[PDB]
């Protein structure tokens, strides 16, 4: 039929959009389905900055976790009384604390910049605003809504000069054009306190999962990172080979939000559900740069790659979180059924059951067929 | 009138029933009234097994709790790499996570098996499926939901083996009978790492409460349990004898969901309501095995006992829980107002009310009349 | 046009009322706006009472915190064991848990007492009901809702004395009137284990932010304050002096609900809305005693003080927040912003930017004007 899993990156709507960029907001996930209820407060977004642009200083009223999906970037974040700027590689993340100010800086020459983040809105459940402190074509600075009064005291100046020097809409929008110079000065602070934390390399010790045909890496809520333990989360990049297929899995208490950064490829995700009677019901995409979909906890999915797949998930609810399989000798929790309990609940004896189970000797990925 | 906190045992539903055993869900709790928003998230479960039958092999998309209400149990645990198999007689919960495999063996060779599960649903709030990856009358493998290739590539097999080895319906559903020989096999790695967490006995230690008239045994989330820690909730088993009375309490944060397991009784619920003017209205129910009710932190409630009464009770919100008594020597609130601020409050003098509060020496549990 | 984060005192409705005092209680903030849904389990109370009186023994099924917004009062928390009495003056905050009883005396002789809560359901979110163990002309005793034979067997005495030493209604309601030497045997074992857990001095410390035209002192959800911690909450302070305006900032994490208690001001408050487009608009209010008002996570606000301005805060979300300046030179984000991007994102260059921002050398408060 259809699939409420899937959303094709044409559900994506450009919030800002020019020559320069443009930064679209996926649809809330529970105006799709009622079965998105426990991710009603996680919005995605994704951004595409063209050589030398900057993305303007804002923050926004939910917090973020920014990952670099293609290309070179610097990001900066900003509190009250600190700042830093990195420089950030594909597969490096970000959390962004809301009401911080952030920007985001294009450090390539001719590569495009593309940016995956989840957003997680503070005052009202899958809903939030950026607020930009300057004015533009696209949306005005929130100092415009402080009186004339208020702001003279505030800046101890009058209002012709705040108004021209910051009021003022300066017009080509949020994201703009940077001189070559520009950029070189604004990399000058950048690294390769305050809840201003780190950068995150997703690929930087060993995958969980790998083999010849596929790599998992994944960041898990640990003591080794305390932000991902406060917000119960996971972060997991998937790279699967072409003509590769992972094999029939679930994770048992998360639910990932999966966003594909590359290539093409098919997803099957299976599901219970009411007609009383209860039946297997598959559903299946065809995955495609920007496409985004819904891995709920214990649904079996499997995925084929028709060119070389990479995946990033954000899951939610990770805590002792298992990802099964359910074939291949690696993390199949049928395997570990009891022989008497496979020969009573299967129509093969336990011995077949066991005998065709140990047929497949790889684990997790393999090739397609 | 009638009474939302009451749940007869006639509105639990049969998902999968037979000769063999069925297993119920009772409705969800916000289905009947807004006054359980609270407690959506949580649905109950009543198995009932049948001498030497197995139930099969399933997962669940949400986390459990087990316990036996009655008889002797085998309850196997699985996840990707482990299994764990557990003789549990009754009283002896079992926590389950979410997308682990479990199947329960009723030991017994006469006596059938009754358990109690709590139920809390991790992809949509008060609604889960389980997961079974065979096939049967009731219900198909989510193996089947997978195509044909997918399959193929995954086990390293044609179709048809797979098929006949895994796919197909084996038809007596998902309870089914097992030979006394396989009860022994099954029971073989028996106990009387890895999330999957041992049995704990409801009635481990000293009850908390005890007397000639009544017993209260109560699991809290402790360090001791982390688990009931982690998902802020306590375990209570209660005995009230025939003929008696548990006096007028309330628990102060907790709410409860509360299942009879055993015996006849009376419930008293004392609720304050809007008509503006707010009114004292009283809830009855005449309880009888297999009911369930809710019992709301900060409302008081008396239950006398026509027969012997056990009470298995899933707490929320657990932690740092009083249960506050209203009458009676101990954990009586009354008692613990000043005296001047008795006088105050109620018609008799300060002396008056600490007289009529002490007449009753005995606590917590009394001979009804 | 209207406000939507304004709750002028008329917005509290009189749950009980009467020459001696009044407990009112402001409405859901989401019956108001879907905007506050997350706000929706926070009710906020305010109680008056006039000297030599008393709020008479009662527990709510909310998790309780309650100031002192002008005067002397004694209140007194009991649980099931152990009773506690602490003398509280303005700045002073208590905790009292969900179904601990508790009660309320005006110590002084000729102030009038004023008390804020917020207060936190347990059962259904935004609701709750206080639970008296006495009766009066406002509400009956809830062990008026138990049966005669159960109250008989409770307390081991016959009906008759039981409901005229307890039950009867004893009338002038829930706030009643004290004599000059019954007033000194309340206070008799005053403080000026179990979760009763002692008072905290909002203003203990030194202030975080302070000047010679505001300040503010703020509690965190802390190892000092583990309470705070559990609740992920803190409370604020702030004095603002007449004809001072408190710079435009805004906290990043946090909601605040604000209780005006005493003074006059003005308030603006800056949002960014959908018309798409979306646009920057303004909100004001013209403060006053007893008045409420919400500032979401993120979103600019600067007040104006007409009278010497004292105000309240209850902050939910709290953990790691941060108060941000968006002008002064101690905690301005703008400031924080690399020059290089100033001049980029305002009309001005970066130099002039920077200068500007300098004109204002002072920090937090300054003078209106
Ligand atoms: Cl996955
Ligand atoms: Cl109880
Ligand atoms: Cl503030």
């Amino acid at each position: 039929r259809n699939n409420p899993f899937y959303f094709p990156s044409r559900r994506f709507s450009t919030r800002y959009g020019n020559q320069n960029g443009r930064i679209r907001v996926l649809q809330r996930f529970d105006q799709r389905s009622r079965q998105f209820q426990n991710l009603q407060n996680h919005r995605i977004v994704q951004i595409e900055a063209k050589p030398n642009t900057l993305v303007l200083p804002k923050h926004a009223d939910a917090d973020n976790i920014l990952v670099i999906q293609q290309g070179q970037a610097t990001v900066t974040v900003a509190n009250g009384n600190n700042r830093k700027s990195f420089n950030l590689d594909e597969g490096h993340a970000l959390r962004i604390p809301s009401g911080f100010i952030s920007y985001i800086l294009n450090r390539h020459d001719n590569q495009n910049l593309r940016v995956a983040k989840i957003s997680m809105p503070v005052n009202t459940p899958g809903q939030f605003e950026d607020f930009f402190p300057a004015s533009s074509r696209d949306q005005s600075s929130y100092l415009q809504g402080f009186s004339r009064n208020t702001l003279e005291a505030a800046f101890n100046a009058e209002f012709n000069e705040i108004r021209r020097v910051l009021l003022e809409e300066n017009n080509e929008g949020v994201i703009v054009k940077v001189s070559k110079e520009h950029v070189e000065e604004l990399t000058k602070h950048a690294k390769s306190e305050g809840d201003i934390t780190n950068p995150i390399n997703l690929r930087e010790g060993e995958p969980d999962l790998s083999n010849n045909f596929g790599k998992l890496f994944e960041v898990k809520p640990d003591k080794k990172n305390p932000q991902l333990q406060d917000l119960d989360m996971m972060l997991t990049c998937v790279e699967i080979k072409e003509g590769a297929l992972m094999l029939p899995h679930f994770n048992s208490k998360a639910m990932v939000i999966v966003v594909v950064n590359k290539g093409t490829g098919n997803l099957e995700l299976v599901a219970v559900r009411k007609e009383s009677n209860r039946e297997v019901r598959r559903y299946t995409a065809r995955l495609k740069e920007g496409d985004v979909f819904i891995m709920p906890a214990a649904h079996p999915v499997a995925i084929n790659a028709s060119s070389e797949l990479h995946l990033l998930g954000f899951g939610i609810n990770a805590e002792n979180n298992h990802r099964i399989f359910l074939a291949g000798d690696k993390d199949n929790v049928i395997d570990q059924i009891e022989k008497q309990a496979k020969d009573l609940a299967f129509p093969g004896s336990g011995e077949q059951v066991e005998k065709l189970i140990k047929n497949q000797k790889e684990s997790h990925f393999v090739s397609a067929r």
